[PDB]
């Protein structure tokens, strides 16, 4: 298939995203070739770029968007259940939906989650933005 295509495989079907450099030498690719396919990629909504550290990671759109419906659910639930408690622990929510994925990785999802206003976060726990402890 065309380079276009094997670049589109290789990202739609990671199950974690991929460091930009190695999605191009999977794909045999320039960078700047693989730059200017997930600028497109981006633009479509197809591909989430994601600093990781001082990397770059490419992400299915629709991996990381299940990813954030599964964290909002199951926080709401948590905080359902247990409204004194500050929030989720951070690693009981890596290891139900996100054990493949770096250590690292995780933590730049659940920052830019928290950035976007969609989370607060202690040394610990994560919750939904908003919430606060009560009875
Ligand atoms: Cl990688
Ligand atoms: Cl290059
Ligand atoms: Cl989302
Ligand atoms: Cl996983
Ligand atoms: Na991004
Ligand atoms: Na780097």
């Amino acid at each position: 298939g065309s380079p276009e295509k094997i670049l589109a495989q290789i990202i739609q079907e990671h199950r974690e995203g991929l460091d930009w450099q190695e999605a191009a030498t999977r794909a045999s690719l320039s960078l700047e070739e693989t730059r200017k396919l997930l600028q497109s990629m981006a633009a479509a909504g197809q591909v989430t770029l994601l600093r990781v550290e001082n990397d770059l990671y490419a992400i299915s759109t629709e991996r990381y968007q299940a990813w954030w419906q599964a964290v909002t659910r199951a926080l709401e639930e948590f905080h359902s259940r247990y409204p004194l408690r500050p929030g989720l622990a951070r690693e009981e929510l890596r290891s139900r939906y996100f054990s493949r994925l770096p250590a690292r990785v995780y933590q730049a999802l659940l920052e830019e989650w928290s950035r976007e206003g969609r989370l607060q976060l202690a040394a610990n726990t994560v919750a939904l933005a908003g919430f606060t402890p009560s009875f």
